[PDB]
């Protein structure tokens, strides 16, 4: 038999838990809703379509106030958070309890993701007392749907997914450079035109071209089927058409929009686009009046976005029309703005007057800023924090989507190579999880303008909706706990042990998603005391990790991980964790274990201060680096030999030192000059027993990893003493010529 775990994702302000009988969930059980309310009929309906992929079984929907051995959703407590709920559980019945139908929903998102995915099987319920709210009244995920293009279904999948996790916006990023994809029936080659583009570019604008006509557009129709659907899971749709920049695609369908006048073209490739709406056309103007009062007869949204962001003003200073507007205007350069960042302010103003008289306020990209802010704008800091917390200050409303944070195209791994191709940066799960949107540089009272956080998803190399899912699934999970939970509540660890059972609704409802956070964890501790480097082996749901030693695959039949594994002798650790879903990456290193691994060692010159990182003892770990010297697995010299002396403990015979380099040779990064090997049974005084002088480099030699050994006559030795020149001079070939280069090494192995 299951038992349902109320510790999920986002996690609930105040949970009890009493030594009462839990509730049963089997055939028979009922779900009650108040007579004759659609919404809270449709609430029913979402909660037996989740019992239904979690349970096997059908559970019967019916009016009511009242019923035994039956879930009843009903509306009461405070309307303080309109999205606040209560969920109550004895051996009797389930109430689900909220102001507003979006709460109660919110209280049955909570009960699907406390329940396991068990087939056939009856689950256990225990008697509890959730009282949870929102922390954020606006919690919102953007999707770009003009740089590729998403179907109608596609849209409502990603909406389902803001379901699970109590969000309630999609901002609707509907026009760009690379495509327009909303009909507008006043212009309709916005769509006959605007829509499609001659092919896309291949990489990071790299030249080569996919010469495949791409393009797709939303009827009137579609786009009201997509607020229609968000309406019924509690989520506005905020529609975005950007102005007055990243609007060629308007400019190819009517080019007397733009400046020049054209030729304008849909644009094949990504990045900001200089040719803009003409501010100094009254044909401009008008287009976005027109334009913008169909918008807000399909979209509903008290709020409507009108972007701002990425607006050049190179076209704007040779325009005769945009110069006279700012003449006639008398629209000056000062310190605080340009003349033509003045006319952006006036086209902002121009657009949120409009939709001010027709009852919309307007959110804005932090650009909008330039010039003197709209009087009644919402500002949507991108540009990390600082265009928030200067618009928090000017009592302006901020929605937080930073890109220092929240901007998930960017990578969600350090390891790029083996991650689908995307723009960049570095945003992974514990970043997502650290960020506190209330800025501390703000007081107490400028906190309150701070009514949002939102996580965008710009699809300049997003073409599928799996990689999509991929890219913002399972960092929505963190990005909700930001959202929705109270900031004192918030505990990476924990967060991290609760990731598992959401992941099993992901996998339910067929959402990709990265697997990062499921891989095993290595830890390589060196211990000088029992003189073995200790493996430490974890995963974030304790699953069973099996390893080898002997270079083999770890299969389920391998040695199971106990405990440290305290390792004495060379070694090809291999480790998987084993899950019914599938198998993790295997984590797996190379142990070089020698007679000089994890015994005492100084510098008797310099470590490099720069490449220091865990210092000498990271010549005798055990452990090799890759061509990559950043990693710490390397240790540098520049202006001085690597010299240092390792005590073997006790008098040893020895007959080889090894050593490998690091070489880079367009950042100055070379291979030894020479390596020499001294011995000591005193410990002041060195005798040399080896040595090697090796040629300056030329300009065909490889960068990467070189290996430097010397063999010698078997001597008994309790002190070794290794030195390796760097370059004290780089070749005369070399941009840095009589220049110091740098030294990196990995590992003295001795034997
Ligand atoms: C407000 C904003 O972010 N504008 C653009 C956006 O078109 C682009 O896709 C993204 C890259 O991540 O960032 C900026 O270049
Ligand atoms: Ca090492
Ligand atoms: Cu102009």
């Amino acid at each position: 038999q299951e038992e349902a775990n109320y510790q999920i994702i986002p996690l609930p302000q105040e949970i009890v838990t009493s030594q009462v009988n839990p509730f049963i969930l089997k055939s028979g059980v009922k779900i009650l809703y108040p007579e004759g309310n659609e919404k809270m009929q449709r609430n029913a309906q979402f909660l037996a379509d989740y019992l239904k992929t979690a349970t096997g079984k059908d559970f019967s929907i019916e009016a009511g106030t009242e019923g035994k051995n039956a879930i009843v959703l009903a509306l009461g407590s405070e309307v303080e958070n309109p999205e606040s709920y209560q969920l109550k559980v004895t051996d009797q019945g389930v109430t689900i309890t909220a102001p507003t139908e979006a709460g109660v929903f919110y209280g049955i998102q909570t009960l699907r993701k406390s329940l396991p995915i068990a087939l056939g099987a009856d689950v256990a319920l225990p008697a509890v007392e959730i009282k949870d709210a929102p922390r954020f009244g606006y919690r919102g995920a953007h999707f770009d749907v003009s740089r590729h293009f998403f179907t109608i279904d596609e849209v409502k999948t990603y909406i389902d997914m803001l379901a699970l996790h109590n969000m309630n916006r999609l901002h609707w990023h509907i026009t760009d450079d690379q495509g327009w994809r909303l009909e507008i029936k006043k212009y309709p080659k916005l769509t006959e035109i605007g829509s499609q583009r001659s092919g896309t570019v291949i990489g990071r604008n790299s030249g080569e071209y996919d010469n495949t006509p791409y393009g797709g557009f939303y009827t009137q129709e579609q786009a009201k089927e997509i607020v229609d659907y968000a309406a019924e899971r509690y989520i506005t749709v905020v529609p975005e058409i950007d102005l007055p920049g990243h609007m060629l695609a308007a400019l190819a369908a009517y080019p007397e929009l733009g400046c020049t006048g054209g030729p304008y073209e849909v644009w094949r490739q990504w990045g900001v686009a200089d040719d803009v709406l003409c501010a100094g056309n009254d044909q401009v103007l008008k287009f976005l009046e027109d334009v913008y009062g169909e918008l807000i007869e399909i979209f509903p949204s008290e709020y409507i976005h009108v972007g701002g962001d990425e607006c050049p003003k190179v076209r704007w200073e040779k325009c005769p029309k945009c110069q006279a507007r700012i003449k006639a205007l008398g629209l000056k350069s000062d310190k605080n703005h340009s003349k033509e960042e003045r006319l952006q302010s006036f086209v902002i103003n121009h657009i949120e007057k409009f939709l001010n008289d027709h009852g919309r306020q307007i959110i804005g990209w932090d650009e909008i800023l330039e010039g003197g802010l709209a009087p009644n704008a919402t500002v949507m800091s991108w540009r990390g924090e600082s265009g928030g917390i200067e618009a928090a200050k000017q009592k302006h409303d901020v929605i937080m989507t930073p890109n220092t944070y929240l901007y998930f195209d960017y990578y969600q791994a350090k390891d790029t190579e083996n991650e689908p191709f995307g723009i960049g940066g570095y945003l992974p799960m514990e970043r997502v999880y650290s960020y506190e949107p209330m800025p501390a540089s703000l007081t107490p009272d400028e906190q309150q303008y701070i009514k949002g956080v939102q996580a965008n998803l710009w699809t300049e190399y997003i073409a599928t909706f799996s990689h999509a899912q991929y890219m913002v699934l399972p960092r929505w999970a963190a990005l909700c706990e930001v959202q929705w939970s109270t900031p004192d509540k918030k505990n990476y660890e924990d967060f991290l042990s609760r990731l598992p059972r959401l992941i099993k609704w992901y996998d339910a409802e067929g959402y990709n998603y990265a697997k990062h956070v499921f891989d095993v964890k290595a830890e390589f501790t060196p211990n000088p005391a029992d003189g073995t480097l200790d493996i430490t082996l974890t995963t974030i749901d304790n699953a069973p990790i099996h390893y080898t030693l002997d270079g083999t695959e770890p299969t389920s039949t391998s040695p199971v991980y106990d405990g440290a594994l305290k390792i004495k002798e060379n070694a090809d650790f291999s480790a998987i964790a084993i899950r019914p879903t599938g198998n993790s990456r295997v984590v797996s290193e190379k142990i070089d274990f020698s007679k000089s691994s994890m015994k005492p060692i100084v510098a008797n010159q310099p470590v490099n201060k720069q490449y220091e990182f865990k210092g000498v003892s990271t010549l005798v770990d055990g452990l090799k680096g890759n061509g990559n010297y950043k990693t710490g697995r390397w240790i540098a010299f520049r202006g001085n030999d690597m010299d240092v002396t390792i005590d073997l403990k006790q008098p040893t015979e020895i007959s080889s030192v090894a050593i490998s380099t690091c070489v880079e040779k367009g950042d100055w990064v070379f291979d030894t000059r020479g390596l020499s090997v001294e011995v000591s049974e005193d410990g002041t005084n060195f005798t040399k027993v080896a040595s090697e002088a090796y040629p300056a480099m030329k300009e065909t030699d490889k960068n990467g990893v070189y290996d430097h050994k010397l063999t010698f006559t078997p001597v008994t030795a309790q002190y070794v003493k290794v030195i390796a020149s760097p370059e004290k001079s780089i070749p005369e070939w070399h941009g840095g010529k009589s220049y110091p280069g740098f030294l990196f090494v990995d590992e003295i192995t001795i034997n």
